[PDB]
């Protein structure tokens, strides 16, 4: 872009970039620039390139620094360790813009939303300007043109990241497609204008904790969806500071996708081919903690089964001129919880995250190693362990419960050939699923379309234990009212042309009276899969139940499995039914209001009158 004009020198920014041009940006690229380096006044400017030698540099600096270190056990792999007051997503921390609350968020009939936090303009500019002014002084602000999708998709999204985080940086690297090939597609094209700061400016003001920059009091996750920005302040946990992850790939991109016709969703992609040599991709959601990146790269125990993956967390998903639901996987890695990750639940993410991967918050093994709960795998005697609190740790965790691994798609051993193809993958089911200790039994497949709708509105999952309500898996990221999310899923039946997926949903985590669970999944999943599979085909391999339709008898590959009792694993209980429609009843009513959909209140009537048969 254009030098600004000036009076005097405060405003063109130019001497202090220490790599790339502003003049080469484009237009708005620039002002976007600009405009934020004169708010927060960085030291340096560094318009990043997303070559090699960028990331080789920047982590040999980091380290220089102790913000991470070298695990040397492993092929170009390291680890953060952060504040302990930054370890996650803060919901209550985390708001959306809009001029009216109602587009954000239903307003309820009784009680407080759950299904987003609006916060006005006004406050919203108070709140930004209490926060950014300064904020990167003495720091370098790195600008990072990045992709959500393959470059030049026609799903993808171009978003312009500025941190202040090398940390983030190089994250952005794994989990997005970042560089200059993208500003020279971007063009004068629009992208989504992303702002972040771990809101430390120096001299620093507080202790550093860990050498981990961040401020907890002053955390801020903002999206203000009508001027197309996402303003984070004050975190660098991935899912507050890699605008990519969360941000953009559900809050802002379930806006966009509202007003364009399309879907962008917390769930899963896989192909899975079967025997006779048919593939068929499904997507997944499950709630956060609930194994959706097992799904996703699992490997599966049926012989020949084969599973590949597209993504493990964000879909964005369009029906074609010809019907098809064709899904992209926006991002570019895998940022997949670390414990309980071992060669029994997730043999294949063991094998992807020992080459060129970033791990925060887990221990280190004194030769230069990873480790975890659950990791199910014993260290040489000699061998000893620092925890994520950067402490000599013996059996606390030794690994924060939400550490997580960043590694590169690219890599992964069963990564789906297609995994990037700009056209996207044909989705032929729809699974949705969470954790239920009772009541649900482990697969069923919905009535039509609505009904199915209707599950994925009715999801609720176990966090003494709490049943929390996650509809869609979305509960933390919707990016406007849910009612009306509702409304444009149920939309989609009232296109011509339209190939309505199927809809299931999983259970895996059923247990018996004495707290076992009462399917061994992982892999084993794969005899689920092999059943939606057939029903998807047209296979007569269903029967009727109040909840929808169940294999029938004998349906379900159950070799190896004799252990297993269907009975209660199926069962179906009239009393924990009636429960749960009244559940499910006060939950819409309230939290949804005046902005349920007919078809979604017919459903539960439907159910309801259902389970009074029985
Ligand atoms: N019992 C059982 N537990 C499973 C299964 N699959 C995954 N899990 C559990 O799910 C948890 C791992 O899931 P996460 O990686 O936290 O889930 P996710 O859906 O990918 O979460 P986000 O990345 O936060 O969106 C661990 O507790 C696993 O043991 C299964 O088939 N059976
Ligand atoms: O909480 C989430 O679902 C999540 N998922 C993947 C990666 C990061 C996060 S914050
Ligand atoms: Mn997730
Ligand atoms: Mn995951
Ligand atoms: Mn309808
Ligand atoms: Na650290």
């Amino acid at each position: 872009g254009s030098m600004p004009p000036q009076l005097h020198n405060g405003l063109d920014f130019s001497a202090k970039v220490i790599q790339g041009s502003l003049d080469s940006l484009p237009q708005e690229v620039r002002k976007f620039v600009e405009g934020n380096a004169q708010l927060c006044q960085p030291e340096y400017i560094h318009i990043c390139d997303g070559s090699e030698e960028e990331y080789g540099r920047l982590l040999a600096h980091m380290q220089e620094e102790g913000v991470i270190r070298k695990l040397k056990k492993y092929d170009n792999c390291w680890l953060a360790l952060t504040d302990p007051r930054d370890v996650a997503r803060i919901e209550s921390k985390t708001v959306i813009i809009t001029q009216e609350q109602r587009d954000t968020v239903p307003i309820p009939k009784s009680g407080q939303s759950q299904l987003g936090r609006w916060m006005s303009e006004e406050d919203f500019e108070k709140a930004f300007n209490a926060r950014f002014p300064g904020c990167m002084k003495g720091r370098t602000m790195y600008v990072i043109p990045f992709s959500m999708g393959p470059l030049g998709s026609p799903l993808a999204k171009i978003g312009i990241e500025l941190t202040d985080s090398p940390y983030v940086v190089a994250s952005m690297r794994i989990m997005t497609r970042m560089g200059t090939s993208v500003l020279e597609a971007l063009g004068d094209g629009e992208f989504i204008k992303c702002l972040h700061s771990v809101g430390c400016p120096l001299p620093l003001k507080k202790p550093l904790v860990n050498n981990w920059a961040c401020n907890p009091e002053l955390t801020l996750i903002a999206h203000l969806p009508d001027r197309r920005e996402i303003i984070s302040f004050g975190s660098g946990y991935g899912g507050n500071s890699l605008l990519g992850k969360k941000c953009f790939a559900l809050r802002i991109a379930s806006r966009l996708a509202k007003e364009e016709g399309w879907l962008a969703e917390h769930m899963l992609i896989l192909g899975i081919t079967n025997p006779e040599g048919k593939k068929k991709y499904l997507a997944a959601a499950f709630p956060s903690a609930c194994g959706k990146t097992n799904l996703a790269m699992m490997n599966p125990t049926l012989p020949g089964w084969k599973v590949e993956c597209v993504g493990d967390d964000i879909a964005w998903m369009k029906f074609d001129a010809q019907g098809n639901l064709r899904a992209i996987n926006p991002e570019n890695g895998f940022f997949g919880v670390a414990p309980g990750t071992s060669v029994k639940t997730n043999p294949n993410a063991i094998k992807t995250i020992q080459k060129n991967t970033i791990f925060t918050n887990v221990a280190e093994t004194s030769d230069g190693g990873v480790y975890w709960e659950g990791i199910d795998e014993p260290l040489a005697p000699g061998v000893t362990i620092t925890s994520w609190k950067n402490k000599e740790w013996r059996p606390e965790p030794c690994a924060h419960p939400n550490s997580r691994f960043c590694t590169p798609a690219s890599q992964c051993p069963i990564i789906d050939p297609a995994w990037e193809s700009p056209e996207g993958v044909p989705i032929e089911g729809i699974i949705f699923g969470g954790r239920r200790p009772a009541g649900v039994p482990l697969v069923y497949e919905a009535l039509s379309w609505q009904h199915g709708v209707f599950v994925g509105a009715a999801m609720r999952s176990e966090a003494g234990k709490v049943i929390m309500h996650d509809p869609f898996a979305m509960r933390p990221f919707f990016g406007y009212n849910f009612g009306k999310y509702l409304a444009h899923w149920l939309s989609m039946a009232h296109r011509p042309a339209a190939k309505l997926p199927k809809i299931f949903h999983v259970n895996w985590f059923r247990k018996d009276k004495n707290g076992k669970f009462l399917w061994p999944g992982f892999g084993e999943n794969s005899r689920v899969l092999e059943w939606m599979f057939g029903r998807i085909e047209g296979e007569d391999s269903a029967k009727l139940t109040p909840i929808g339709y169940v294999p029938k008898e004998d349906a379900l590959n159950l070799k190896g499995l004799g252990d297993v009792n269907v009975e209660e694993l199926f069962g179906i209980s009239k009393e924990f039914w009636e429960k749960e429609v009244e559940e499910i009843d006060k939950y819409l009513e309230d939290q949804v209001n005046a902005d349920l959909p007919y078809e979604i209140e017919r459903e539960l009537r439907a159910l309801k009158q259902r389970i009074s048969q029985m």
